[PDB]
């Protein structure tokens, strides 16, 4: 159908929007320590503390097979990354800390999206 294309145009137009907005995000961890899954034969118990990992390899995928329907579903995987970080590694830790920076700093980009996404429809 007609209706059918114009939803899958809207939903490519998001992926265009989220794409910049990954990669504003990834930019405020120049250490990349957010960059890939955190390895399970370098950390094993991981799974053990963490039921839900994520990281922006793993966003990136999923963004380019637009599995992201709306801003949300994207927020909440930024959020697992941030947050999975922050209960694994201690206060004192450089990780601990970089994903503070991060929140911080994704704050500004995901309030301008959200703006974006709601203009735009």
């Amino acid at each position: 159908s007609m209706e059918q294309v114009a939803m899958e145009l809207r939903l490519t137009e998001l992926t265009r929007l989220l794409r910049s907005v990954l990669d504003q995000l990834q930019d405020k961890d120049p250490a990349r320590i957010f960059a890939q899954p955190v390895s399970l034969k370098e950390v094993p118990d991981y799974l053990d503390h963490i039921k839900h990992p994520m990281d922006f390899a793993t966003m990136r995928k999923r963004l380019e097979a637009q599995g992201y329907k709306n801003l949300h579903e994207f927020e909440e995987d930024f959020d697992l990354i941030i947050d999975n970080c922050m209960k694994y590694n201690a206060r004192d830790t450089v990780f601990y800390r970089a994903a503070v920076r991060l929140r911080d700093q994704g704050g500004v980009v995901l309030r301008q999206a959200r703006r974006e996404v709601d203009s735009i429809g």
